[PDB]
């Protein structure tokens, strides 16, 4: 395992971040063992994306097995950010601080409100948690452009964004600009469904025809080469998956794979212009006034 | 103006769809004048993205200035789709039906719920609207991969998705696969903030240095050549912007521009691997048991 | 080994043509050994490009070890083709016919005279050889564009031209147009010195860093995939090199190597405009009379 | 016009060199007029590539219209360089020196002998010319790789080599390496027949469809951006072509044209493997011993 600085927090994070999300088949000791396995593969960054009592119990017990400062703990808070408030923060206190037995969270990762501001009572509660050292930073998850007025908020220290080997320059520019402005960036969706379909049929078929590599491992290896990502979020629900993903961190992508990734970006298909409808255009032109 | 079939449900839609969104500057007469200009430039497809009374009043007057069957009217319903319920349908009746003075909507465009299903009471209410012809289709707006179980819902006839000249193959595959499966696709974000920033400095600087073309117009022309999009959503708050955008529909992109769009996709800035931290990895390995 | 049609002649040749070129350290035994190894690897096409007695002796012996009609034997005749004459025909009779113990040549491959015509006496000598059934065809070797009036000569059935994985479209167009116009095309210089230097430092370094492939074998494998070439000329001076080159005919290039070959074609270096010399230019413009 | 250092010689040459080649359809005053037009457009570098009495008379008269030391005059000596001898020197003295009325040549440009050495008597004669200050340098023209032992000869200060926008990296490496080793490099064949054909149909069609530019001028523009070339050789036979080519030296190629040039390098077409002939292969393998 390799380790990167998390933005300007001064905390080193493993190249992979393990997301823990509700799975009703899992009981508490499964969650504890999942985290134990991640720790044994050098993963110190965890993202809690669920709040079932068994998840909190097992995860909290595993986190307690190492000294707190060795871990980076993010709570993922979904829902319409514009509708968050004091009841949200009460729930966060029950789940994150009682459920996981934490004194502080490193990062609260919320949805992009698509606004320059947060609701007042929620932001005031966040400020309270920050001054109490119970919350060390706020992050914004987005699949588009986050309002710079929101990123300028003193609470906001991190962003989360998708990035994969078929991302274009808009997505790449978002992560690189955020990193150059000293935000920590968490990469998401290194292996999205659309790319799994492309890997089977078409220009990306090399992803399933490269000796010694799976398509998923190639997509992870590529995201791991991107300078602007502090860490790449992965989800794994058994030991074998954690071990394989962590193994990718120490491998080198073949240069021929890199060239095929670049080759594959080309796009040719164009459209002939669509039909004229002068009758329709004329009726619209002659609207009543 | 040119017109495209909207998915498998027949209707002709202008290659541009005009998004009408809350702007506290504009009163009802300004909204009416804006829709009038749109109509006069051949636009018959409008997406209402807001519920301010002045907006509903002016847009509804303007829509009534032509025969209803010439227009394709989409209501954009934001917010967490998992929290939609009967109150949502009440508010829709007041705003979209009474407020715009409509008997039916061509499309209700909701956020991706990131689930294969919608809340049951809301879905039951939508089924009621559909059986009465008050709602002709449901669309799902997403910046990721929509669950196929949701797309298989009989209500769902359309998807909306970002596409621009810096989009990669994941985004492109989503819209081509949707189209091939006979969904109507509305293109979004042809001119996102990230691309505006790239157009000023770097490999996309040609966007602001092409004789006879603005960067925005190049980005629109490119979107208009994508075969899978039924229509391209644009936001324009004055007559000049509407006229310029509609003029793009009839122009041909220079071949040197298309070549530069393809050459700009390349990306070569690839990390050196991060730090080992063997003390940290060992401490994590040696967690208590 | 695979066998291709040699242009429109109606005869077949091995995908490789072994060139035998003067080498002062080799004796007849050594030349015979080389030809034997090539025969044992399916090569039936040989190009004699030297006239040292030991070369003619050893090669003639080896050719006499199989039925003459199973071989395609090309004599390479260098020198200014505009200076060829009766002395040339006399020397050809000593070296090619008496020296190799041949009754006929499959091809006489001369330099491009950079003209539409051949010297009269030389051409009459070639017509005499063809009427005597001692010469089946004339070929023209060039590194530029051959005069089409020369190619229209009834004697000329074949051309020889460079092609390698760093060739561009002018080179490629020449060989494809010759093949489409029913000439046999012999590929030369699949592994020129300049590419051996590129293979060591720069964008072509992958040629020496591809698992299981040597740089020379990749360059031959690429030339073997060009559709316009009837055969690829190779030079080898030891058994083991002949066996490896022949083995490439049955191998498949990795798709990642093909991608790197395409990626390597890009060139971005540009110079700034040079110095103005207004006084020098004014002096030149003010020339007398 | 712009002027570049001619390798490490210490002298400057115009960025274009005008080649004057034998043309039976021109008379002395036509040649004089071509040289005059070149001079009036800043060209001071001329290559004489023929020896017709009318060519020598007209070109010599035009060269005498300016101070000799302002011109760079190259005599192009074709023929098999391995056959050069005393006759060649006598002919050079009669044609280049007496026929052009010159006391010295700035450069003698011979064909690549394809050897590390020149014939002794010829080389001794060149040494006599140099000691007499009648010859300032020897250049070697090649379409392949010149033996480094020949380039190391103290006489040889320049090379001439093809370079166009469809050239590959082997050609480009040759010229950049020569320039880095302090040779003057003359660029040849900026506009070869093969490229004229590609410009008419195919991926290079943009060469004849670019507003404001001819195909020829784009090809010359690209060659003028190559850093390793001291000058680009052109052959023009009318006033207006000379003026347009000189004008290219002061123009900037559009970035869209540059992108298309890089686009066009791609080559996709491949060959399936040819026929097996197991009986022929077996017959060759069982050659007699």
């Amino acid at each position: 395992m390799r380790y990167r600085p998390f933005g300007s927090t001064g905390v080193a994070v493993s190249a992979l971040t393990l997301r823990l999300a509700d799975n009703p088949r899992l009981r508490a000791n499964d969650w504890r063992a999942l985290v134990f396995t991640a720790l044994e593969n050098g993963v110190n960054s965890f993202q809690i994306d669920g709040d079932a009592p068994e998840l909190l119990k097992g995860a909290g017990e595993a986190f307690a097995s190492v000294e707190r400062h060795l871990l980076f703990l993010t709570w993922r808070l979904r829902g319409d950010a514009k509708q968050l408030g004091p009841h949200t923060l009460d729930a966060l206190k029950r789940s994150a601080f009682e459920g996981l037995s934490l004194d502080y969270l490193d990062l609260l990762l919320i949805n992009d409100p698509q606004s320059a501001s947060l609701p007042m009572a929620f932001e005031s509660g966040l400020q309270d948690l920050q001054k109490g050292r119970a919350l060390r930073g706020l992050g914004v998850a987005s699949r588009g452009d986050i309002d710079p007025g929101l990123l300028a908020n003193d609470l906001v220290t991190a962003v989360s964004s998708p990035y994969n080997l078929s991302s274009g320059w808009a997505e790449r520019h978002r992560i690189r600009q955020a990193s150059q402005n000293n935000f920590a960036v968490i990469g998401e969706d290194f292996w999205p469904q659309a790319l799994r379909e492309l890997a089977d049929v078409g220009g990306y078929e090399f992803l399933t025809n490269t000796p010694g590599w799976s398509a998923e491992d190639i997509c992870l290896g590529y995201a791991l080469t991107e300078p602007s990502l502090a860490t790449v979020r992965v989800t794994a629900d058994n030991r074998q998956e954690i071990e394989r993903l962590a193994a990718v961190v120490e491998r080198d992508l073949p240069t021929g794979v890199c060239a095929q990734i670049e080759m594959a970006r080309f796009s040719a298909q164009e459209r002939e212009k669509a039909a004229r409808r002068p009758k329709l255009a004329a009726a619209l032109e002659h609207h009543h006034h």
